[PDB]
């Protein structure tokens, strides 16, 4: 009832909305339960042998940010997370704005748990 609808909305400018395009994208976003989230990371990288992932707190929430090495759908990206989920909610979308987003998610109210780089991202490394 109380499960999120979308991603928090202070993150909506750094997202794609369009979640049935036919695009392929490199960058993703996954919001669901920290239980789900804990799962998912290792998971997404043995399936899309993500160049970077990060796991990100807020409140009991998780967010997910991964780069992968190919370009996928975002559909395709989400129906591999739903079948993960089964009553839990899972919001997946695109991420137009790579470094920026990770960068909110290491500051309040986020918070970084984990991630597959020690030190995480450099902007460097994105440019």
């Amino acid at each position: 009832v109380e499960d999120p609808k979308d991603f928090p909305v202070d993150l909506h400018a750094f997202l794609s909305q369009a979640v049935f395009s036919n695009r392929t994208v490199a960058s993703f976003a996954v919001y669901t339960t920290k239980e789900k989230a804990q799962i998912l990371y290792k998971k997404l990288m043995e399936k899309y042998s993500v160049t970077f992932i990060s796991r990100h707190g807020f409140g009991g929430h998780n967010i997910l940010f991964f780069l992968t090495p190919h370009r996928h759908r975002v559909s395709a990206i989400n129906n591999y997370c739903q079948k993960l989920c089964t009553f839990s909610f899972l919001i997946c979308k695109g991420v137009n704005k790579e470094y920026l987003f990770y960068s909110a998610l290491c500051r309040q109210p986020y918070a970084v748990v984990e991630e597959s780089i020690q030190g995480g991202l450099k902007e460097h490394d994105l440019n």
